[PDB]
């Protein structure tokens, strides 16, 4: 049953991670509306 | 069940190397392009 | 056994955590150069 502490630890520490990679996703498609927006610039 | 558990984690987490790969390209290009912006000015400069 | 599932899952989050460093921390460089070829370009 201590397997079942590590499980869920994992589930948590998995969460920040998904939160954190959604949040990066946003700012680089951002980065590259902006680039493609200063090649044709 | 634990088996559930450790299968759904398994599932993000394939989800999450899926998203890592594609972001890593896609920066290797944004990179790419910035650079190329970069010489652009320093030229124009 | 499935101790060996869970072991497994905790060295695989924490190379994928090391992933995502890499790649946030060149983007923080690359949205820093952005901002500075945009600021050139309106003083411009
Ligand atoms: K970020």
């Amino acid at each position: 049953m201590e397997v079942d502490d590590r499980v869920s630890a994992l589930e948590q520490r998995l969460q920040l991670q998904e939160d954190e990679l959604a949040v990066l996703k946003a700012a680089l498609a951002d980065a590259l509306r902006r680039l493609r927006a200063c090649e044709e610039q």
